[PDB]
């Protein structure tokens, strides 16, 4: 619901 977008987000930052 929050964090749970900012975290699949900051999961990556290089693909």
């Amino acid at each position: 619901g929050l964090f749970d977008k900012l975290k699949s987000l900051v999961s990556d930052d290089k693909k």
